[PDB]
């Protein structure tokens, strides 16, 4: 397929969007290596004949291990998808500094570090592509979600920085900015709200298509940006939000 | 990807438009392209599509194009608004007639054609529209006022269309190309290194590269993408 | 008087934001020349001690006449505020072409033309400033308001174009992008809570609040600000 | 003037834009408290009749102490300007993790923490305003300046987050995004002159005072319906790429 025999690294591929991305790449012929804190990642890799590495991306040593083991296992690195991320509820008034720093480490520092590590391996095969999974919440903010909004905002401009600095290595770097996608994490957030039915309706209506997106739909955008079909696209931020950011 | 689907492409005689027409035809689509330039005839023949000589500045001609194209293809599933013109000059030098002509072709025409095409798309349960804007619709350049204003208008019109056509199951997006090596560019030059260095990839883009982005946005693979503006500029807009 | 003795042109100053802008400049000692199609602009001018010109900005001849007569009355032109605008309800599917074209003429072509005309007067005094009143609806769209969305989107990029081309004449050009403001025009459309909830401040803005932003951008305090689009929306565009 | 009797906190006020900002607020009648790691900030405070606090903004304990002592000295806190910042040359390929983290701490975490601390003081006087000094490099990137581009990008969206969360406390939060400003640091780093200047439509570098004027406006009541906004003060740099 579009990625036959290509080595693809996907962070946080145990479930949700990451899992959809890992499966999409496998369906296109890629040799996939994914990591996650969740042991369920093992099953995902088994189903797609890929490799799984249980990794805590908050730790710089673990990030180094993941790229090394993935590179050795796959034999090459062509694509890196920075999908793993976390959040810490609260505005600047109540978020605790340690939790805030942890979100910045996992959501912003990790993608920066992993991109550098992956780039050095891509150099061996003449280049490659990196896709960062940001969010519409990296372009705009929401109440009580300071750490997430700050870190994703940083990820958006980091994507531009990486695009400029890695262009010489023939590595393109882009990001997708999803709107509300029906992943386990979102279904949980909705189900645990005081009025789940109402919440679901409200979230759906944030999009022009009046429905939540599907993980597979975000995966298709990532696949496109990581493919040679997007050869003149780099440093771009692509919203995959069913029209959310087109109107208030 | 588009086997048997009806696709309308404006300004398909050369450059990006021609590449777009060829790309859809390669994917099995029934393509109807229009242009003022007669060479569009050979493009249609080479890809097995239909050519219509149309002056998009004229509203009657726009109505005629969609009617004739719909009849010829049998259905309309995708519309690509690619045709455009420019009128050199700042607000201080541009003449009103030429300014209005640029707005008619670059902004009014896409609005009108989208409405006409949408009515046909309703017959097949929806579809997709892709507008070819420009980085010069998100930013400006010296002495190119009509182009900058019309393309800026096209960018927000894309958002408007996305909102109003969502109920009809029609997605609407736009691509914003940077410097692409088309006849128009390989004419304005007729500078070289300057334009190339405007991008991080340090080279001009190829028409085919913009076409691939257009095909993606027009495809079901972009099912949750609407109202979006995608730069295809080799990293130009990522830095100054 | 931050603008004491300076000549200021304000379009659409009979009511709403335009009226507030005219009053603000007058309060600061400026010689204000405001135009509008509505007759009540006369009373506004009388109350602030300025000059009123009943003009139909859709007419290019009247636009030329306005700047010429206003310049003569004031003795000099230092600032131009393009505030006049109209809308045509409807999506691309229902808007009439003639109405769409008229919205483009008044909302986009008129500001382009007036800026050029005013710039020639500002040259006499070594430069000046132009402030275009765009809208959040020039950066984003809403349902059934295609003409307004497209024209305001064009006005946003035209502001960038003008800033680039007029810098040589030492004329800064910026735009304000107001969110929901409590003007009679808005009060009519409404005839509430939802519109207020669109802003983080949870209230509609006052015309006077938009005027203050306009005066800032038109002042020397904003000497290194040009080609900028400043939202005056109570936080609306900061979140969904 | 616009800030007569108002308590204003300015970070990194020893030199450059921060110094221009402190001087501007004092010029408008404000009671200014500025901090900086550089001891010469004392001179700025003395010149404008304000208060100086030597502070290492990378340290959370010193940040808490700064707001506490500044609030005590001024008697009230109405405005906070997050101006202090640092950079760490290098792309993601060459930057050292520790320096990258330090840049995030000073450029992004510090403004977040300080905004929270200052907001609690503003609540005592019915609200206030916060202005973050971002950069055009928070909206776009440049070569080999990853830490700065990432932190400023985060600061831009943090500005939106703060605006949404502090609105109820009647606190507006906005940011300015300066282009090339002729600070002593920039004047020393400098064909090179012409190139940097030609990045702006005005074809010249901006003055620190010009950025200060925008900050004053956004922090004033004249900007009462402006919050969560990012205002470029770049002489037209971001209006064009050619
Ligand atoms: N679902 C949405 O609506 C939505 C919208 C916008 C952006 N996104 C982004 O999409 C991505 C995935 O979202 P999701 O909904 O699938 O969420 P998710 O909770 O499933 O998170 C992604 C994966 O990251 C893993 N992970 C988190 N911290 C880790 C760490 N320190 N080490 C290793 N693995 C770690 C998690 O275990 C999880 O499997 C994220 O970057 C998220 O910010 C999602
Ligand atoms: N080439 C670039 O670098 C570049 C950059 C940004 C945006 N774009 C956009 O891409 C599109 C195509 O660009 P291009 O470089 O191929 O230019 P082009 O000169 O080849 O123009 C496209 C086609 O439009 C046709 N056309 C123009 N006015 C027409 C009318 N009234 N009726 C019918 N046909 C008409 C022309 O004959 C031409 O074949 C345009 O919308 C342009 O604005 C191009
Ligand atoms: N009110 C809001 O919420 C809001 C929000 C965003 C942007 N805006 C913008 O602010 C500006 C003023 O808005 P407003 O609410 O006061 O509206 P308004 O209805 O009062 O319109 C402004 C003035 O323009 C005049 N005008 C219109 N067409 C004219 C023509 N051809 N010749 C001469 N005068 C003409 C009108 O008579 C009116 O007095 C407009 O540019 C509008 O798009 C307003
Ligand atoms: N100079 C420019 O061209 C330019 C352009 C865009 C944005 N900016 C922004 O404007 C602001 C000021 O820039 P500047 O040019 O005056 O730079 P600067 O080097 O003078 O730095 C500002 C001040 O911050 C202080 N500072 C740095 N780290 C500190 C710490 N840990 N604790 C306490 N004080 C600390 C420095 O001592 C200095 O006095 C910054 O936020 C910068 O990113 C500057």
């Amino acid at each position: 397929g579009l990625f036959a025999g290509k080595g693809v690294l996907v962070t946080g591929g145990a479930r949700g969007i990451g899992r959809a991305i890992a499966q999409a790449f496998a369906r296109e012929g890629a040799l996939v290596a994914l990591c996650d804190l969740r042991p369920e990642g093992k099953e995902v890799a088994e189903a797609i004949g890929g490799a799984f590495f249980q990794v805590d991306l908050e730790d710089e040593r673990e990030r180094v291990r993941f790229v090394e083991e993935a590179a050795y296992a796959l034999g090459r690195v062509d694509v890196l998808v920075n999908n793993a991320a976390i959040a810490a509820p609260g505005s600047a008034l109540t978020v605790r500094l340690p939790e805030w720093r942890r979100v910045l480490e996992v959501n912003l520092t990790a993608p920066m570090h992993l991109s550098a590590l992956a780039a050095r391996e891509m150099r061996k095969v003449g280049g490659g592509a990196i896709v960062n999974v940001a969010s519409v919440q990296g372009l705009f903010a929401e109440q009580e979600n300071a750490a997430y909004n700050a870190s994703k905002g940083g990820l958006v401009n980091l994507t531009r920085s990486l695009a400029l600095d890695l262009a010489p290595l023939r590595i393109r770097v882009n990001a997708v900015a999803p709107g509300a996608i029906a992943t386990e994490a979102v279904l949980e957030a909705i189900a645990l709200s005081p009025d789940p039915e109402r919440t679901r309706r409200d979230w759906e209506d944030l999009h022009a298509l009046r429905r939540l997106g599907k993980p597979e739909e975000v995966a298709e955008a990532v696949l496109f940006l990581a493919s040679e079909k997007a050869s003149f696209i780099t440093g771009a931020i692509l919203p995959v939000d069913g029209g959310m950011t087109a109107s208030f």
